[PDB]
């Protein structure tokens, strides 16, 4: 899988490449996508069949996924996760709370962004700073997006709190052979949580591999 190489039973995860045909939403989903375009229903269907199986591996029974009032995933109980889906990927990571405090995960085709995008989801040290400790002509600010991304997917669960693209610096490392390494995001705003201590700094993982960013925060409980 692509999403192993940016992650460290109490943690799973499954992903596919395209829709499985003849896959359906549970009942209790069903609603969520009924006036759905067919994009729309296809990557909700199978982005929560990837969660189902992994979630059968941390011993939890088949169950709907919802979504709350900000759009965020609804888990099972005593679960933490995170979906993402873009083209040619659906992704799920899931973990157990009492190991596992939060997770975010983000995947995009590894490409530039498009143009003026850029400057909407950077801070300006970040522009200046990245490329650097990056490997050449790989897409950094695509890779940057990636790392906002999952960021604000682990953030949410516990703050319940917007996080703009100015409110956290990530700073990226490359590993010593290939195409991963290591981020840290630092928030920069009050990083209270509903539970537990605030949040200062959230590490990630980065990965391109198959025309794909990947990215993914755990969060140990
Ligand atoms: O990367 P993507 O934007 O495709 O991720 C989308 C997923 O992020 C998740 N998400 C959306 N808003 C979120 C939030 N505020 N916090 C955490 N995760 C969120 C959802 O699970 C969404 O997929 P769904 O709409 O099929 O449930
Ligand atoms: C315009 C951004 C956007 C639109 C729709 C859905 C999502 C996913 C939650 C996002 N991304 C974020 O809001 N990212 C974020 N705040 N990063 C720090
Ligand atoms: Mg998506
Ligand atoms: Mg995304
Ligand atoms: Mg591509």
């Amino acid at each position: 899988t692509l999403v192993a190489s940016v992650l460290p039973e109490d943690l799973a995860y499954a992903e596919l490449y395209s829709d499985p045909p003849g896959l359906t939403p549970l009942p209790e989903e069903a609603p969520l996508i009924a006036r759905s375009v067919a994009k729309r229903r296809n990557e909700f269907i199978t982005v929560r069949h990837c969660a189902r199986i992994a979630l059968d591996q941390l011993g939890v029974p088949p169950a709907p996924i919802l979504k709350g009032d900000k759009g965020e995933p609804c888990w099972p109980d005593g679960m933490v996760g995170s979906l993402t889906h873009c083209a040619g990927y659906r992704g799920a990571v899931v973990g157990r709370r009492d190991a596992v405090r939060s997770v975010g995960i983000d995947a995009e085709p590894h490409d530039v962004l498009p143009n003026g995008v850029l400057d909407a989801i950077s801070l300006p040290a970040e522009r200046a700073d990245m490329p650097r400790t990056m490997p050449a002509a790989l897409h950094w600010d695509r890779i940057l997006f990636c790392a906002k991304e999952a960021t604000y997917k682990a953030w949410f669960p516990l703050t319940k709190r917007w996080l703009g693209f100015e409110d956290a610096h990530i700073t990226f490392e490359t590993d010593s052979t290939g195409w991963t390494g290591r981020f840290v995001s630092r928030i920069l705003i009050d990083g209270s949580t509903l539970s537990g201590p605030p949040l200062t700094t959230l590490r990630g993982r980065w990965s391109v591999e198959r025309g794909l960013v990947l990215t993914a925060i755990v969060l140990a409980g």
